[PDB]
């Protein structure tokens, strides 16, 4: 693996489409220049073998129904059998099923650390961990946990970690999450201020998705708001298609003209089918390889990256040699 | 038979939605709200056999395994954006030209003597059945018809009809309009829920998980709860009903009817079912 | 009288075209009058000024130094409301509003008009007196409930509320907060106003140019597709003759003025006569 | 003198102004700049252009007053009868005449506030922000939240003559005023942000501008501790009278009024804010008078963080009293 790597990325990227490319180019320079918000999902939890919403809806089933549901588990069921329960069954119940699985303690996948080698402005994120936030502390690197209308008001710093969704930092309960059928139809009006500083974020950022699927109800919710705001007011967001099947080119052409920006992963590698941990690994040790220059082999990359990076100061009379180090990150 | 002797195996509750259902007739305050169900009961074609032939055209492969809950909504969507609406309306006329014959369903709708009908679904089988029996009624389908009736016996059609030309724009099958239906459809939407608030509703050919079911539900949870009815619905799945579905979808205020602990019948004869709760309800006169 | 002979001839098409309409309406029981404070101002009834001004003597302890602000008629109650108490605040409401009036008989004409609905605005029972001396059993809708206790089908929609259940602030919409919390807290009055209007002809007697609640009506059409409503009808009764570039405003909106001082001349207080002339014209035709 | 003009002042406005100082020195103050600071020295204010309005659309001068709902209804109505060129060309003629800046803006630039947030739409805040030398991000329309260059955003929210003396650009009409979250959805999202996120004080509003009242129906669904009462500096040449005082505390305005502050005369709007302006700004530089009771409780405030560590040297105590 040690050369294998490598290689690989360099085959890679000297194939890759001029789009994918001009993506790389546009997320590194959003990168650098401290603007790039993240918007990790479900799957990168799932990266770490967390606790899954199929699970726990599965267990919800057996429970409340006397046995998991026949066939497909998959038809919006997500958000209606919990609900049941919860009127059902009532709190302790609900909250006991909660704390049964959640309470692990889990080791950090390695796909968190290259999501915050990216040097991110803010992390929007949705789901309910307790480790994403334990990767960004043990680098030196702060963020302003926002889970609650109430940590709004009193964040400190300047970078924010948004748990749109909720987190179990506040305990276990079953009210300080957005689980049940009642709180997605009532998110707008429960939490305000968490989707006032959401639309602020992706409005005033370069927004890339990583960790969701082409279908799932927030992309949607998101996209809705994005065709209601105007004609050509935001930065285009930028998603990370990791699904294992190639996208067909039709639901490419539908979502990138509803207000997307597709990165497929499944297309420039060809793994096999679950790969999760690589099809993640390729794009953002792409996105990493582009931070720090490890895709350049002709001279004019070379002379346009040093041009890129002293001429802002062609307009200073002389500069010294020893802060000409700080010009070139050390 | 056991359709006399059903009559002392009702449940209480049972017995009291049949004699409330017959009061409301008999007062002529009863609105009846159809679906899919009793359309694709005479052999109509259903939504996801154009799902199927949009997805064949725009996709190329079959049907690609299990679809989701909003694929139903989202395929039309692809084919519309690139391909345009020249395919979809002609793929619309092809599929749904067919006029297929009125099921005894309908018959005994009308048979009732309801005060209004409320239909969501996109076919003229109504139309058809209420010009054979001689019931007059009203066509309400878009905007312009809401001021201009002749009598106040409303065909509230929520979701439009091929009327007007089998093209797009006048009946709701898409996503678009399915977020801009309130938007799009200010008028009858309100027509609708006065309907609901003044008259009773019984649900008919419905699934307890249908889009339409569910959002009437979102807009009936912040009314007052003395200050509203309580619709009846009548499921016709081929299973029997558990009790926690029964307590959720109670205390969200649709009555229960289940054919399914009334009559044994079998998986694939809905027509047995609908037609045994049909007659149980007439019969009580 | 014996003048309105001539007065015939002098009003162009465009109030002939509307008193047709009127009449024709009338004629197929398809007219709902929208009436509120300005017929109710005829019988010495308590104005909201009057009110405003009691509030303003309790809170800030002196009369009123020059006139209301347009805010102030809805925020000086309010200010009641919050500072002093409820009780307090619905005390002046229990010896200043329950007063004994008579009808006045612009009151009893609109009824011999024969509507098929009233919807009215003011908080009084002088349309409710008039409907118990004349004997059209007019279901009362004042309340939420009411609504689902609806005996005929000819609604005297109060929107705003009545003092039936008692001279409580929490049955009439008075406060600032209950006019902004008002589709909240009145969904089935709001649908059932909404359908009335749409699905008949709607003819305002009695209102100023702009208040609050043409406003917000004029809005909700004005959130219609161009051809969905018929224009409602506005019967002005200010002393001065209405300007026609404002009229014209008015009429783009989806408005059809008759004014009352183009129609007559009259003094500065005489409101009787002045809709006494413009219903004669009506009912006379 | 002024030394026991600070001390003649209400607890609640003592607290006050130490809390706006406080945000200020943290980089958390935002400022909310409204209509009556514009027209402190000589800018127009809206009554003479809906007088004009009336003049070139009703023939006859304004008789009476007209009612709060006319002074966007006679535009409105302008608008619809005559056209926009009209409208245009009225607006270009009133808003072209430029005026020199006033000291109050000075002394709003001078707290150096996170944001200021104003619905003017002159650049008086904007031409003193240049001339200062302190550089704004300007956000007028909804196209410059994306090409924000800054971080820090002179926000105007009801639109500017930037590009041009047109109507679409401003709100000044009914139906801009009413369509606006269908119209500007990003900048209201940005103004709602940033009044949640940080402190805002309220300069020039009189309680009977439109903004103020949508601005506390908004407060009202923020649950209860999740937001922040803002600030309100009132410049009425008339006293609170203690009961609106209450309501709008109870709504969520803690209000300073400069009627009570200093006795000046009806016509004094530029000393009725300047006062109050000078009062903020001299309590940025020093606390107030202090008593046994609070000098140890202000040690401890800058010495209770040093007690976790085990030991400071004593060089570096000057940094901790900022010399």
């Amino acid at each position: 693996e040690s050369k294998r790597y490598g290689e690989k990325l360099k085959e890679v990227f000297l194939m890759l489409d001029n789009n994918v490319v001009e993506c790389i180019k546009e997320i590194t320079e959003s990168s650098r220049n401290g603007k790039l918000v993240f918007f990790v999902g479900a799957g990168v939890s799932t990266l770490s073998d967390y606790p899954q919403w199929w699970r726990l809806v599965d267990k919800y089933h057996e429970e409340l129904y006397g046995s998991p549901k026949k066939g497909n588990y998959s038809s919006d069921e997500y958000l209606r059998i919990p609900q049941i329960f919860y009127n059902v069954k009532g709190e302790m119940a609900f909250d006991g099923i909660l704390k049964d699985f959640f309470q692990v303690d889990k080791p950090t996948n390695p796909i968190h650390d290259k999501i915050l080698a990216m040097n991110p402005a803010h992390v929007i994120t949705t789901n309910y961990d307790n480790l994403i936030d334990t990767a960004c502390w043990k680098r030196g690197k702060y963020f302003s946990v926002i889970s609650a209308e109430e940590d709004v008001a009193n964040a400190t710093s300047s970078r924010y970690l948004l748990k749109v969704h909720g987190d179990f930092r506040k305990g276990f309960k079953g009210e300080n999450v957005v689980l049940k059928e009642d709180d997605y139809l009532n998110y707008d009006q429960n939490y305000p201020l968490i989707s006032n500083l959401m639309k602020t974020i992706i409005a005033t950022h370069t927004i890339v998705f990583i960790g969701y699927g082409l279908g799932d109800y927030n992309i949607n919710m998101l996209l809705n708001w994005v065709r209601k705001l105007q004609k050509d007011s935001f930065h285009k967001p930028f998603f990370i298609r990791t699904d294992p099947s190639p996208i067909e080119n039709e639901t490419l052409i539908y979502y990138e003209n509803k207000g997307l920006r597709i990165i497929d992963a499944a297309s420039l590698i060809d793994s096999n089918e679950y790969d999760y941990l690589e099809r993640y690994s390729a794009v953002m040790d792409l996105l990493i390889e582009s931070q720090e220059n490890k895709f350049i082999t002709k001279d004019d990359e070379v002379i346009d990256y040093i041009y890129g990076k002293i001429s802002p100061l062609f307009a200073l009379q002389y500069i010294r040699k020893i802060d000409l180090k700080h010009v070139f990150e050390y």
